[PDB]
């Protein structure tokens, strides 16, 4: 099961730097985005205490969510 | 549409990744009780006590720690 996991978290990283990229590119303001979000789960208050700095973390906050302030963010 | 390509791509790599955890036998709550301390993603992951895949996810990326075996 091992090489599984380590393929998984291989994608995880591909992942993450896409969607790092296509918000940037989309003028995602994630502090205004997680500002809205943070009430509404776990990751999103979690993604909020590191200021949007922390990709992975804005990451499953977006996945887990009408907010405002969240253009560019989907 | 890049950004919900990205997030569609990020579901699968979840489900996949949870699969695989399982298969391995990774025992969260003693993992992320190692690593809690040491990224804000693990603190998150260990508050929800390992059941937010996601969390759990983006911890082990972050991160001789015990009870991690098959985690990682």
């Amino acid at each position: 099961a091992q090489p599984a996991v380590k393929h998984a978290l291989g994608q995880f990283n591909q992942v993450v730097t896409m969607f790092e990229k296509a918000t940037a590119a989309a003028s995602c303001n994630w502090i205004t985005c997680l500002e809205s979000l943070a009430a509404s789960s776990a990751a999103c208050a979690a993604a909020l205490g590191e200021l949007g700095l922390d990709i992975p973390l804005d990451l499953a906050c977006i996945a887990s969510a009408s907010a405002q302030g969240c253009e560019g963010c989907f």
